[PDB]
């Protein structure tokens, strides 16, 4: 993902 979640706005981290 980006950082910990996979989202294209990284959401539920």
């Amino acid at each position: 993902x980006c950082d910990v979640c996979c989202n294209p706005a990284c959401a539920x981290c």
